[PDB]
């Protein structure tokens, strides 16, 4: 019995099936008042939210899927039609995360690619008929922010206007993939500072949008 089967069952006892607000709430319940768990939370859950409804992506790409939680709330506010491509390395995790958007009745919207993104990446655009990404967020290993987005942009996965978003920034933290997007004419950058979820410690998400090479 783990964490994440613990979090799955948690939700399924006391979250209302097919309502990803009520999902949501299930999970940030359970890591307040139970046991903390890496999912984004509430605090840059709320940032994350705003981002999203501002750009309305037809096609975001996930790397880092955990237990869903992410995936739920980009997946709940996006159009009729539009997208997600979660990237999960661990099976575990994969198969929490397809319970996860199984229960909260986003599974249409949604699709779990297992492996790690430096294989993946490369195999969006002739097996998963990915054009351009409208958005990415990255939420993986924290040394490979950086790799896997000059990845994207070697792929040709990047156009002008790509949003890519980026959880914690400061904890653990990316300090390469940071200099690197903040020094670079390729990208404008906005930081939303906030908090490690389900803690009172400074974190915070970083926006870079794709301006071409
Ligand atoms: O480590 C984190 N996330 C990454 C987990 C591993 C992902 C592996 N993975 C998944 C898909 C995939 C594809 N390719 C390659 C690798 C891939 C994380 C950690 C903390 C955290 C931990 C301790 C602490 F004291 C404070 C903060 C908080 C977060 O919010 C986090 O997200
Ligand atoms: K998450
Ligand atoms: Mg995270």
């Amino acid at each position: 019995d783990t964490k994440e089967q613990r979090i799955l069952r948690y939700v399924q006892q006391n979250a209302k099936p097919g309502d990803p607000q009520s999902v949501l709430e299930a999970i940030d319940t359970y890591c307040t008042q139970k046991e903390w768990a890496m999912n984004v939370g509430d605090a840059k859950g709320q940032i994350m939210d705003a981002v999203i409804r501002e750009y309305s992506p037809s096609l975001v790409l996930e790397l880092g899927a955990y237990c869903g939680y992410s995936a739920v709330r980009m997946a709940r506010l996006l159009q009729p039609g539009a997208r997600l491509l979660t990237m999960e390395m661990n099976p575990d995790y994969a198969a929490i995360t397809q319970q996860m958007l199984n229960f909260a009745g986003l599974q249409d919207k949604v699709t779990i690619l297992n492996g790690a993104s430096q294989d993946l990446i490369p195999q969006l655009k002739k097996k998963y008929d990915v054009d351009t990404l409208d958005m990415v967020f990255l939420d993986h290993w924290k040394d490979r922010y950086l790799p896997d987005t000059l990845l994207l942009e070697k792929c040709g996965l990047l156009r002008k206007g790509t949003v890519l978003l980026a959880d914690n920034v400061i904890v653990p933290g990316t300090p390469d993939f940071l200099a690197y997007v903040r020094g670079s004419s390729s990208f404008e950058c906005t930081h939303y500072s906030s908090y490690l979820e389900y803690m009172k410690v400074v974190d915070g998400l970083e926006k870079a949008i794709y301006q071409g090479p």
